């Protein structure tokens, strides 16, 4: 059997350090020496290993890289200075002006304007659609069609996507890439390659390095195109260089990864089940509820059904603000994924960019609220809220 | 009179720190925590200051940015996290679909190919001339022309560009952007603006961080350009986002930038002045020599001559990997600027990227080699340089 | 009721940033600017709050070690630069030549030297006993007795020591400390101040920081002999001051400290259950066992077992040797606590700094081998040690 | 001839990393793995050379000792979390209960602290005397003699002090060992060893270092004397562990230390002669001075007068505080060697630990105002001064 994911978090990608450092040490060189100029000019024509430069590649930072490709079971990872350089680097190294790129309407908010005006920008098509309906994506392929493009559970209304389906929809034409943001599962709950992928993204600031002190993102998939986003979306296109030192931390919180999203997923269960039974609250989505939409796909997606909640109070907006404004051990703030409970209200805050109709277009309210469960002890937790929500009742 | 540059690039933009601490701490977060909704909204809404998530913005990387905005005269800088972020952050956020770029020929290897390759497929139109040719810039000038782009002096080949020249023949039709790469003055030996520049990008990787051990970059200029810079550019496109513990890493590094750029100077001065005299070198290119072509412009340009020196050893191409490889005091390796001194091949190593005849066109060729003088004993550095070449004769 | 531990190894200690900064900064500034002259000669008299220097406290120190202090009930907590320097800097504040001392002969190898050879030749006098036996600490006791010191579970054996009984005893005679080394258990399985201590003190470099990157020491115990141990042991005579850097990695390792306590206690008593039934092993110490001596009191004074084992194999040294060259996921290296698991030879390894006839009175024999689970996947630890183990036989 | 103190503050000790890294990485690990148990007995028998684990030994920590053993001429360096920690873990490894040690008055006031309370309660004599005095170290000495410690120049009255002559005295009996404290120095001004010393110690928070972010201590010396220092003063009595992290940030700042003395020894000869002129001023203390005391053999040990000046204001301690309090470039604070000029009051702040007669015997007044120039520029801080100082007049 393969290495489980609990000890491949901690032991993937062995490094042999030459003094045989229990936790390979930080490569903070901007610059490599090389021992002769055939050297140097070998690597540089991509006919001998070893490194060159930080932007193009640094131990420290491949470190990361071949345990997360590890874990996704892909070929090999890309590591970036934030999710969006993620994202970003991967379509701006495939597309070209002309090109056709569909993606689900429900995004993080910063995704969303990545597609709607920069893309749009540089001559590339992008449809918005909801790929959940089954035969979407196939409506909306062309000719030229490259990408498409989605995140699920959705950023934030945790809709439930069918990967398998939409997979085989794109690929029913030739050269269709699809690439499938799981940030919000993490390579712990879900394999995105396992249903037809090719290239899964991260913003490696939530669950991976799970401390909320680093922002950073991450692409895996195939060597070759990994190769390309390399030399072509990160060196030139993005320059979204990852430092050595963030690397190396979220290695560090990588090590406590499968620890951290069970314990935040059953937390996550016991609140949202709180929550949906409190009277101030008129509804909760939770992919674990029976009654979500697309349980079952959930259910065959995801080993667990992560910490991600969003709920609706009855009291609409201002509910939503006097709940917040109260919270004692809950934390306002955006992000998700650290150790440390964090909530916020999607449209005034991360959904905000995006304008009101394409919200809610998409399904994201007014009276949303977007909780990403910690590792507190699950009663204190349920109790800062039972504290916040009597105060409105 | 202004705080003279010395002194600025310890004290320019003084932070206030809770503690009193010394030197400011580093926010080493992800996300920011809203006192209440509202301030979050209003946060979000560019209505109160205050920070919100680190993609966006981060204390640390504020203090780097009004530091280096200070020290260029700008009203404002973007901190990234490589030289390549911040010019292409710098240039997708100006450009689209259609509109036209001029640069100038003699770039660095990796933004030519950004230029040539990439900005192309996107429909920009460019054209690669030679900016210190008088006329060149008005005659290549069309409707559509945004930006005016050139390095001076160029990467490698140490050419010198009439900047105030160049400007008034950008400017002399409405609508364009000059941007000068300044990355081998620093804000220590020429501030661009000066001459008409508009928008200043640095690969602060090299001189300004000086260490040799952190990849970042710099974008200075309007505030209203840099704040679209920072929403589109960083924000959606590049993901360009720099570590808040490299950036902090840039500053201490920035406190001795003004003795180390004296220091480099004359230890370069006087590097150059040996090579120059001995008999295996054909040509020295320097911008101190008052036979350097641009002697002048580059005296009224540059406050210090610089670190860099380019060489063009008589036996060429086989000549200059026997030197390289035969010294032991000097780093064979790419980058520049830091204490270190450090030599590479143009053509086969930081250059090999651009197609023979673009090298050829602009004045590469195989026999020539690129140094940056570091702070080491000028002495020391010419018996490297003396052991190295005599072995050659 | 008070916070919960698991919530406040995250919270507790809550800091307030101007910027409100999730994850409090990193003070890595040696000293603090004055706002005065009265406010820095009031700082130095202890008339005002705020700091000086970083040897004498420093804001990121000063969280790490109130969220401490709150984890074990102290009033105060001091942070040093490992856990030598913690017990030196307590036992070297408090002692003069002519106190005497008494300890628990089984010890730490390091620690058991700084009390034999360095104490003594200070004009300590000490005795070593087995404080786990009624009546030895009372019969010890002499008029100029000052420190009782000991650790529970004891490194290597795991010998339980009533802490209670312990307490009680010396502190039958007025102006006795009770010293408790509480590195083995963490402030989450046990708080040795309910029993009676006087002072706990941890070597942070084990579970607390839990991953094996950092050195450190933490000192818990009432304000008034800790602000001695921070003017005298700390400034003036180990000068064992922590990095601020370090103390906010600890803090980042703190807050998942409950979940890897429990899944460290989980796997470990899986691991201790599969070596005591393996037919090479001679015994199995760990404090689980029902028949482990000492197991009503190791379960009135612990919350969970621990994740330390240690073991004999039948065959001794050899077979002891044969095991760890041949353990593939396991980790051969001094030190424990990690997320990764760790094993080692006491005797000639962490303890071979102690005279033979010391380690034998103290149950430490050459066929021992002390392990410190992580959190790799049981089955997986398991199936290591029966490679291994069956190759032995 | 030897590398040059300029270059070697970058190149001696020239590390090897497998992928020849330009910038060694950061070795942030509390441990080190075996290949097998008999290479670990090996390391901990002193039989076999690599790493332990790091309170023992580490490859950063290292790097940092040999570039510092190499610029001092010694054949050992070993490093330490605080310049306190290393004048304890070397005069504690040195002495035990009945020895006896002679050191100048005119100490850092910490230092005195050490030698006049510690020491003295583990049965140490101290004597504390104007090592100055030609003749009054072996006057004082006794069979039982066995360091002679001091400073120079004296913190902080710039005391000069013939490290020679005190030598000479010290080693008339056997077994005597010098240590000099070489903070206020560093080793590009004067090598301590040339003039008989044993042991040289440093504060590396200040000048070494350079940039106020790290508290750190050196040892310099014999190999089998610092052995014995490091298996016994740190390993055991102090605990005092550098952080590999800050040893890192330490050799970061050594490389511009000789650009870095020299720019702050120019300008405090300006700085010192401007206040010298000024009318409000009394009275300067600066060893370049033609009249300071010991001026001529502050030449023989001195290769630049460094950047520390004392100087007392005609209105005394009032006059200090407004001075002080006034000044707008010069930053108010304790530690010096920093790029930024700091300025504090010896008796409120520093030297307030030591009781007002001992200040004063050793020539501390209350009027004294300690001064470490940075390297901004000249004219502005004479500017601050005049301003401050015309105030006053
Ligand atoms: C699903 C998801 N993708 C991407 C991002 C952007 O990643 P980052 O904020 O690191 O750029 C976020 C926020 C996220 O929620
Ligand atoms: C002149 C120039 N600017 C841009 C770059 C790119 O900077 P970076 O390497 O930090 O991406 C470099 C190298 C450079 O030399
Ligand atoms: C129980 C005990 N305390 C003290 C020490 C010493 O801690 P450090 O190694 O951090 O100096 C250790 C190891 C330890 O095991
Ligand atoms: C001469 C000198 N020695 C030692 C120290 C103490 O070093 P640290 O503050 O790093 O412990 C200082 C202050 C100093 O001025």
């Amino acid at each position: 059997e393969r290495m489980t994911p609990a000890t491949a978090c901690i032991h993937a990608n062995p490094q042999k350090d030459q003094f045989g450092a229990a936790i390979p040490p930080i490569y903070q060189t901007s610059t490599f020496v090389f021992d002769n100029c055939q050297q140097g000019g070998n690597r540089f024509a991509g006919q001998e290993s070893g490194y060159i430069y930080t932007r193009l590649g640094n131990p420290t930072v491949s470190n990361l890289e071949g345990k997360i490709a590890f874990l996704e079971k892909t070929e090999a990872c890309v590591a970036t200075s934030s999710g969006m350089g993620a994202i970003a680097a991967t379509v701006l190294t495939i597309l070209k002006a002309g090109d056709h790129l569909i993606s689900d309407e429900c995004l993080y908010g910063c995704t969303h304007a990545l597609f709607e005006h920069a893309l749009t920008k540089f001559g590339i098509q992008v449809d918005f659609i909801n790929t959940a309906i089954p035969g979407e994506v196939k409506k909306h392929m062309k000719p030229n069609t490259k990408i498409v493009y989605f995140e699920t559970p959705a950023n934030p209304t945790l809709k439930i996507i069918d990967m398998e389906r939409v997979c085989k929809d794109a690929h029913s034409q030739e050269g269709v890439l699809v690439i499938a943001d799981n940030t919000f599962c993490s390579p712990m709950i879900t394999n995105p390659v396992d249903f037809g992928v090719d290239v899964v993204v991260h913003s490696a600031t939530k669950y991976i390095n799970g401390h909320t002190d680093v922002v950073a993102g991450l692409i895996c998939g195939k060597a070759d195109l990994l190769q390309q986003i390399r030399m072509v979306g990160i060196k030139d296109i993005t320059g979204s260089v990852i430092s050595p030192h963030d690397a190396w931390l979220i290695t560090r919180g990588l090590s406590t990864l499968n620890i951290r999203m069970k314990a935040e997923s059953e937390n996550a269960m016991k609140v949202a089940e709180y929550l949906k039974s409190h009277p101030a609250v008129e509804k909760v989505y939770y992919p674990g509820f029976e009654d979500h939409e697309g349980h079952d796909i959930a259910k065959k997606q995801m080993r667990m059904y992560g910490s991600m909640i969003t709920f609706i109070l009855k009291s609409g907006f201002e509910g939503a603000k006097k709940l917040l404004d109260n919270l004692k051990l809950i934390t306002l703030a955006v992000s998700l994924g650290g150790c440390e409970s964090l909530i916020q209200h999607p449209a005034s805050m991360t959904h905000a960019v995006v304008p009101k109709e394409e919200r809610e277009a998409a399904g994201i309210t007014d009276g949303m609220i977007r909780l990403s469960v910690g590792i507190e002890d699950a009663d204190e937790l349920i109790a800062d809220f039972k504290q916040g929500l009597d105060a409105l009742l």
